[PDB]
């Protein structure tokens, strides 16, 4: 499967992708302002997730450090990525159907959509400017908007033991983003699309 990957923002990012235990196709690269870069991603790939990274700096090997997203300071992410990170999380060829959502349970960092290029489904997508609005106690002194797992570390925010609800805090990302997680049990805002899909992701798409 094919996902464009594009940055409308007017700042550099570095776009990630990932499943967790690998890098789905090169992993991680530059994406300055208006660029789009094509990635593949093996049919069957489960828990796929592709982020924006800002403010990172690397060498000729590879290695630095980014602001967000930072993945163990590799330029070519093989895992995923230090919060705060706005997710486009995808499921390929799962009993024939493809599943794709945004979540900001690991908390908000670029304004994003995630839709297909193909017929079949609609996209989802989180442009709010939940930086912006971000609440002071979930404010990410390194940049971005931390969700409330990472901040206080309870089992009620990051759902350890399964039986969780929503949050004074949960609450803030879903009023700003109404089609993304804003915590583990939220209402599924998963879209599904036809084995095989192709799709887009886009960091900044409100021009």
């Amino acid at each position: 499967a094919t996902f464009e990957i594009v940055n409308r923002c007017s700042y550099t990012v570095w776009a990630a992708a990932s499943k967790g235990d690998a890098a789905l196709d090169a992993g991680g690269r530059q994406l300055n302002s208006g660029e789009s870069w094509t990635i593949n991603v093996e049919p069957g790939t489960n828990g796929g997730k592709i982020w924006a990274r800002t403010d990172c700096y690397f060498d000729d090997s590879g290695s630095g450090i980014c602001k967000t997203g930072d993945c163990g300071g590799l330029l070519r992410c093989k895992r995923f990525g230090r919060p705060p990170t706005t997710l486009a999380e995808f499921s390929l060829n799962q009993y024939g159907k493809d599943y794709i959502d945004i979540s900001n349970i690991k908390g908000f960092n670029v304004p994003m959509n995630f839709s297909p290029t193909t017929r079949g489904c609609r996209g989802v997508r989180c442009a709010a400017d939940i930086v912006g609005q971000c609440p002071a106690k979930l404010k990410a002194p390194g940049g971005g908007c931390n969700d409330a797992c990472t901040v206080f570390q309870t089992s009620e925010y990051c759902c350890t033991t399964g039986k969780c609800g929503p949050t004074e805090y949960s609450r803030f990302f879903k009023r700003l983003c109404p089609d993304a997680f804003s915590y583990v049990l939220d209402k599924p805002t998963t879209v599904t699309c036809p084995g095989s899909s192709n799709y887009r992701v886009t960091f900044c798409p409100t021009a």
